[PDB]
């Protein structure tokens, strides 16, 4: 509360040059910019700048008065409890017009807002200008939902007769139906990890390079992860002599493919399939696919990965290729070609009928069959 | 920057009526509208225009001063680099008050705000006055996720012992323990589809007009979708001559049951059900359920539906019967009822033990069995 | 519509004396609140209150004018339309400063936004500074998803040749390989229920005080839904003598592992496991766990609970216990220690291999195998 009334009249001149000019000043309220110190050069009328320099003078206003005028003196506007003052050379991208809103203490944002969400529990989203409720299943992720295989083997290469539900199989080594040579190709057992294995301080049988080299890239290194684990046979694809189906990759060299899933009736889900597996190149070079053809994506550990990529050599990679045909099957939808005489390892394929998103999995996902129990 | 000071005492009457005036306008600066010239007619004090013609003078106020005047004129207001101006005639649904904030170049709209969501990959939604996070599930649709359906053998009419993993089967027709006749309803094959079949320039066997029917509502004319398929086979149910369970439509036409699944414990997930599956109608008339009752959702061909709806004769129709029941079972779980004599198709049906939106699918969806391999 | 122009030039040095008063005044138009009635004390110059007593007289300012003058009156600064008038006293918690834009009829409160969703039946949610469109699935909750069982058995204690799709079944009480006794413990029928039982005017065997309780807790009184039901078997494991592997609760009372999953291959789906089953302490004390170790979160009918919990003895309890553990497998994955001989009454378990939320179950969840045709 101040006040400026009551002038002796002798005086009244200065009161009304002071009538006029805050009154003239008063058709918009805009800063040029905060200043802590008066523009001493570069100052004429229309310039007002915040003069927030230390001192009992904060934020008081520092109008250059020279046009027209008499003598030129900094005009101070002391503000109490300020309020919304617009900002113009600078805006914020969306066209938003910077004002700092004085809240008595500090120089705070402008603010708006009109809906809110009830306090109820339940998450709102913007639909056609209201706010609709949303389900439990938008909070929860993907990489935990339990979808389950299409493969009866686990990819352990066992056999069906072997119970998925066991983490200890006895049953030998059984090449399974999934994984078709394709050109000639050859597929051969290229090992397998034991549970309880001798490697790590057990009595069980020894795990070879190939099973270390496949554990460091799962980070399974602790004993607790790594001494211990699910049992499953591994296969190396040996590409044959043929030379059918060629395709270049994006180094544009050309490869041929060398394996085949059988026309398994995997495309119905929306046309949409998922094949997730890991494997190392021992040998020779390969890529994916021929080139960015229909609707694509693939994922290199996480990492989104674009067609004809030359995975690299001597290294275990997590791919996720999902698609979508509406042919309804497929007997090459791998797409995958390697040059003759690569030999490729892989271990723990994993398909699935439609678009899933299980993160960078450990073990192939289990089912249900006659000798589950 | 511009002023008004300094003015030679003898016409300081001039001005200071002018300031009186400006003063007197200042309580609230509201224009009742833009005008690209000035109004005519019916205009007094209180009317306040912003006047945007052509010319110089855009923007100009043409506020008429002649109630308590000596002569009116068109008092001009040059404004520069406008500001937040408030609008009184014309408001939002929500209340909120027109405001053309002048840019300085353009009338752009009054904005606010106040919750931005961080920059770091993550959808946020609004959750008891905070943003909550939101899980990955929620972007992805419904219509790609490969739930499993309750059917053995899919539907083709082939037996459990046909594998579901092959696209081409030998086996013979077969009934279906999932259709039971009821009233003295009569089930018999009416056709199949075969791989690489004859009427496509193929050598299998032809495809009856039925096939050609279905094929067309499906909308796989091309020849990758219509010369090539997955086998399965298809059947006609007759109405029996017996009148239990009688029911009326929509069109207020009594009719019986005809099918039942012989009581299947599919009301298991929160009692949930959902039932996809094609038919034509080839004689007499149907509807769906008998009246309202409990909950319920028909969706036809993606088209939202109501109880007791007559089905086309003589079209494909994709329906989707979703509702539920916590008994625990149900025999009668279509709710469907035929007329006496009524020939009805259908082909590729498709059961779920709760709701899901697979869309309108094109084949049976998969599961896994004993001879699954 | 209003001017203060007309006037001689005698009585007009009260229209400058309003001029230094109303000028002054409007450096920031802040009431400190609005009242009803003037106040008739405790006000001095800088007062501002919204006089909006019952009369003509609503809504005019009650500017208190005594400090430096000659006499002080209640200035009435009567509003037409009035706008948005800043508040200071009180603020939002978002330290949004309180305004209420007056729209010519009542006090509205300030709004802005700069964003609305598009109005094409797609709901968005905030991403990174703009709106992203979600799916489906979004929408759709989790107690409905048709998710697959992982027991042969349903839990029904009749052996995998069982048809879990039937309502009811023939087969004498099978053990289930899932529920392993430990320390000793020994599993024994506890009891079953029968599709048309007699117990509520039927002609099926009898329910035992167990059924009954069990339904009660269900929920399951009425007719339509305790007189009819699905077939299946109850068991009661008794807490042996040995004393390997000790665990306190939260009461701090010592107890032992009495039942084992035979260490099933459920840790996939990264490391996520979901158990469901519920129970009823006939004697003994028994709780949950042994002390908060890694992740974990426990439900009890719906409700969270931490681990330790003594469950109330003599009443039935639903349980979702949900982890993460990457190892791969797990033999006592209920982490559940009982006292010795204590009598523990259990129906239905239902295990995942995820995190699943099917809410409060009444039935084991479905599976498909050889005998489910």
């Amino acid at each position: 509360g101040l006040l400026i009334n009551g002038l002796p009249g002798e005086g009244h001149y200065s009161d009304l040059i002071r009538m006029w000019r805050w009154d003239d000043f008063l058709r918009q309220p805009v800063v040029k910019g905060r200043v802590a110190t008066l523009p001493t050069t570069g100052q004429a009328e229309g310039d007002t700048y915040i003069f927030t320099g230390s001192g009992s003078n904060q934020n008081r206003l520092a109008r250059w008065w020279a046009t027209g005028a008499t003598t030129a003196i900094w005009e101070y506007m002391p503000p109490r409890l300020g309020w919304r003052v617009q900002v113009a050379n600078e805006t914020t991208p969306s066209g938003q017009v910077k004002t700092y809103e004085y809240s008595g203490t500090a120089w705070v944002e402008l603010v708006g807002g009109m809906s809110d969400a009830p306090s109820d529990g339940k998450a709102y989203a913007r639909e056609s200008g209201a706010w609709t409720e949303l389900g439990s299943a938008a909070k929860s992720a993907l990489n935990v939902l339990p979808f389950m295989n299409l493969m009866p083997d686990m990819g352990r290469f066992a056999g069906t007769a072997a119970n998925p539900l066991a983490t200890m199989f006895t049953t030998s080594w059984t090449p399974s139906s999934f994984l078709n040579g394709w050109n000639g190709a050859t597929v051969a057992d290229g090992g397998k990890f034991a549970f309880d294995n001798s490697t790590n301080g057990g009595a069980g049988p020894a795990l070879n390079a190939r099973v270390q080299a496949l554990l460091a890239a799962m980070g399974r290194t602790w004993t607790s992860v790594s001494r211990y684990g699910v049992e499953f046979f591994t296969a190396v694809l040996t590409a044959g002599s043929q030379t059918t189906t060629g395709s270049a990759g994006a180094d544009g060299v050309t490869r041929y493919l060398c394996c085949s899933n059988g026309s398994k009736t995997v495309f119905n889900a929306g046309g949409w399939a998922t094949v997730v597996m890991w494997l190392r190149v021992e040998s020779g070079s390969a890529h994916i696919s021929s080139a960015p053809y229909t609707t694509h994506r693939l994922w290199i550990n996480g990492a989104v990965a674009a067609p004809g990529v030359v995975l690299p050599a001597n290294q275990w990679v997590h791919l996720r290729f999902s698609m979508q045909s509406y042919n309804g099957y497929d007997n090459a939808c791998p797409y995958i070609y390697a040059s003759a005489g690569a030999q490729i390892a892989f271990a723990c394929p994993a398909w699935f009928g439609g678009l899933v998103d299980p993160g960078i999995h450990v073990a192939p996902i289990l089912t249900i069959n006659g000798a589950s129990a």
